[PDB]
């Protein structure tokens, strides 16, 4: 499949921000999680068939701390706890992926912070669908 990427400036976002400070990112911006616990992205995305896809975030996490997620695919929580470890800066991306089932037609596809820091920045989701 060809990827079809979700860009952050597309994202429907809860204590977090749209923010263009670090280098490196694509589009227009990237996610910022407020350094705090409980925010979250998501985005809709569609698929043209039932079955397996890949889930790849593009991400920075400019500390020494993992900053974990958790993945949430139409309600379920696909994911308790998905690590987003350090880049060694906020200038360095890099990427996490993991497989879940999505369902013909439209997912909601959310990630939000558990940890007390926040979760790491987030450029986009590119998901191997097309
Ligand atoms: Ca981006």
């Amino acid at each position: 499949a060809s990827p079809v990427i979700y860009q952050a400036e597309d994202a429907i976002i809860y204590n977090a921000i749209l923010e263009t400070v670090n280098a490196g990112y694509t589009g227009s911006c990237y996610v910022n999680y407020h350094n705090e616990v409980g925010g979250y992205i998501e985005w809709n995305v569609n698929a043209p068939s039932s079955g397996s896809y890949a889930l790849i975030f593009r991400y920075a996490n400019g500390t020494t701390a993992n900053r974990p997620m958790r993945i949430t695919v139409n309600g379920n929580i696909v994911k308790p706890s998905m690590d987003f470890v350090s880049t060694g800066a906020w200038t360095t991306w890099n990427e996490a992926g993991i497989v879940a089932n999505l369902n013909q037609g439209n997912n909601v596809i959310r990630a939000t912070a558990i940890a007390s820091d926040g979760g790491p920045n987030v450029d986009y989701l590119k998901v191997f669908s097309a």
